[PDB]
């Protein structure tokens, strides 16, 4: 029993955390083989111009208490690809994947190419994280832990005027319409993950909670005009067949769930909480409560 | 900008989960140097549960009865020792992967990171404090016994928990690295209940004066309390008596927003009172008691 905001053992991550230092900017970088990404920032913007002006001497990378020597450099799109001449020994078996809104992460916040926090994430649908990021954080990354494999799919590189942050996979393609430079730039309204809210509910009829089911049923149809009066993202029959196996083993049919955050989003908890929670959780994917009230192992 | 419950990197407590069977039990282990730590409820049967003797059970055992799996190598059991609530199995193999650690016991409202693991694998880690009543709100199903709680500050893991049982309500019952439980709880499958559970009081005021530093000022009044004016209405919402040693510690949260802890006393009162009213605070319709005022620090400065 219980229920917690779990990340995924950031270990195989933190064995790739270097600091990297170009003037006076210092971030960090994903040191993996014998290449450290990093976002491109770090040389501040026409980054073209200004990286052909740099040598690789004038980019330091350390790994723990050890310099590595940058023997190369690219750009590929808004991250910097900083060449090494000695291959990470602690390189695990890593894939570069870009995720969508809704999809969760668990982040490895980083100072000085030094791991001090571990925390749980979800790409919003406006794409920006509500992340917990202060100055030095660019570089930290973003990952989920597939089997043994680090899905590499985050790099931090701002923070919005509402506080909430910006960043691109790692390939350096940005989640948003955003741009990696001091602009006028804001977040787009946000929506709540409809396909996460329900997964959560699933967990909590998992947990014993059930005061808020209901006899009722709903049409797709009829629940999707209710999610976007209420600023949810639209709940697709991808997400119902997504959800066929928590409703199959808690027996509540996802539009039987689907008819009790109808009643939730229009008559609110009336002081109950879910989960030990007053607000509807939308951080949590179908996958995540499978994978945490099951039991998988990395 | 942000708060999240956040949670120390467990790379370094990772390298020391090890699988310990006995019997039909398994659970995780705390390779640590040549010893593995685990609940010594790994020597019973789920009948011996009720009441164990366990020197009893550990008299008849020997020390190839204990199989131990570090990833996929087998570890040769040479000694066995009981401390408390904990077995203690001396390895012929010291743990390369050992980091520099401390055992430390913790106290109510103390906050810790779990790391979660079932057969020796770790598979989360999430945020935790200690309940008033000794008890933590985890997420744990069967076969996480042995899995730690801990501290990572500096470079030095203190490791404070180790999960024992779930206890009728849902909540985890578990010991300090010397064996001793938290809380008036014995490793017995005999009738035990956890305590009524109080608000971390300290906590949640380190919890507004984590959202004052990040611009959040609603809840804010014009009032200040008396400490026992305070805590007469605070036990009035079962939360716990806020100390003087809490209104110290919350001296340098004080100074850096400007609001003295008695106002800020004074804005939790009002909160109690009047509910949230359909606003948030960090992101919360709930005040959050797992951030000490030594995490708001941490996470709110560096
Ligand atoms: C002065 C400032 O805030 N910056 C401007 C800026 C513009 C564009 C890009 Cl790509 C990066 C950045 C950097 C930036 O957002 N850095 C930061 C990242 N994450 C959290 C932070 C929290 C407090 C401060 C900075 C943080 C630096
Ligand atoms: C009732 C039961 O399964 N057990 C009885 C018991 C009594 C005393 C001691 Cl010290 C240990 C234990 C074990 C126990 O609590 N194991 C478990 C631990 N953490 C979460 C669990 C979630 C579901 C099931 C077991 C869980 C086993
Ligand atoms: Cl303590």
């Amino acid at each position: 029993s219980g229920f917690r905001k779990m990340a995924f053992p950031s270990g195989k991550v933190e064995g790739c955390m270097v600091q990297v230092t170009c003037g006076t900017t210092t971030l960090n970088g994903l040191w993996l083989d014998d290449v450290v990404y990093c976002p491109r920032h770090v040389i501040c913007p026409n980054y073209e111009d200004l990286l052909i002006r740099k040598s690789n001497h004038n980019f330091l990378v350390q790994a723990g208490n050890v310099q590595l020597r940058v023997i190369g450099h690219s750009m590929q799109n808004c991250v910097l690809k900083l060449k090494v001449d000695t291959a990470n020994p602690k390189t695990p078996k890593y894939k570069f994947v870009r995720i969508q809104p809704g999809q969760t992460f668990s982040v490895l916040a980083c100072y000085n190419g030094s791991p001090s926090g571990v925390y749980q994430c979800a790409m919003r649908p406006n794409f920006t994280i509500k992340g917990s990021f202060l100055n030095g954080s660019c570089g930290s990354v973003g990952f989920n832990i597939d089997y043994d494999c680090v899905s590499f799919c985050y790099m931090h590189h701002m923070e919005l005027p509402t506080g909430v942050h910006a960043g691109t996979d790692l390939e350096g393609n940005f989640y948003g319409p955003f741009v990696d430079r001091q602009t006028a730039q804001a977040a787009g309204t946000d929506t709540t993950i409809t396909v996460n809210v329900l997964a959560w509910l699933y967990a909590a009829v998992i947990n014993g909670d059930r005061w808020f089911l209901n006899r009722f049923t709903t049409t797709l149809n009829d629940f999707n005009l209710v999610a976007m009066k209420y600023n949810y993202e639209p709940l697709t029959q991808d997400h119902v067949d997504i959800l066929g196996p928590l409703s199959a083993q808690t027996g509540i049919a996802v539009l039987d769930m689907c008819a009790s955050l109808k009643e939730l989003l229009q008559n609110g908890m009336n002081g109950r909480t879910i989960l030990g929670s007053a607000l509807l959780e939308d951080e949590f994917t179908p996958f995540d409560v499978v994978r945490q009230c099951s039991g998988v192992t990395f």
